[PDB]
């Protein structure tokens, strides 16, 4: 299951703000709680019960921007997304991680693998000024 098959299943009041959504921005309530927990699973950054794997992100994180943070982050925002409940907590990890100054890379590191993914860039694909293009074709081709 892929972040398209996630997006091809929103209802509709979340399907017409999917530029929004893909732009990294905050939507609250139990509709993007379940899309981004099917998103964060597809990519293979939570748990099953959708807790923020942090091995999954460490090494990731530190190739882009080498920083000490990333670990600080990390385990604050796996804290946080454990003392939710399961429907939630994978929005909360994305939401905490967006939020602290790992979303930066956290979002490279997001587009990279969904791209990946998707087959549309190797798997060594680093974050260049090609991918950044590669990146904004792709979302065009979405209406975004
Ligand atoms: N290339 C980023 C697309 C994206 C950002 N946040 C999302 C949340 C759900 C699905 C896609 C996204």
């Amino acid at each position: 299951e892929t972040v398209q098959d996630c997006e091809n299943k929103l209802p509709p009041s979340l399907k017409s703000r999917l530029c929004e959504i893909r732009r990294y921005e905050i939507i609250e309530g139990p509709e993007m709680d379940k899309h981004i927990h099917c998103v964060m699973r597809a990519l293979d950054f939570v748990y099953e019960d959708g807790r923020g794997d942090y091995h999954k992100l460490y090494d990731p994180l530190n190739i882009i921007e080498l920083d000490k943070r990333h670990d600080v982050n990390l385990e604050k925002c796996i804290g946080e997304c454990v003392q939710v409940p399961t429907s939630e907590r994978a929005h909360v990890f994305y939401k905490c991680l967006l939020k602290s100054t790992t979303g930066r890379t956290f979002k490279k590191v997001f587009d990279l693998m969904e791209l990946k993914k998707a087959g549309k860039v190797p798997q060594h694909q680093r974050y260049t000024a090609e991918f950044v293009q590669i990146m904004k074709d792709y979302d065009k081709a979405l209406n975004c």
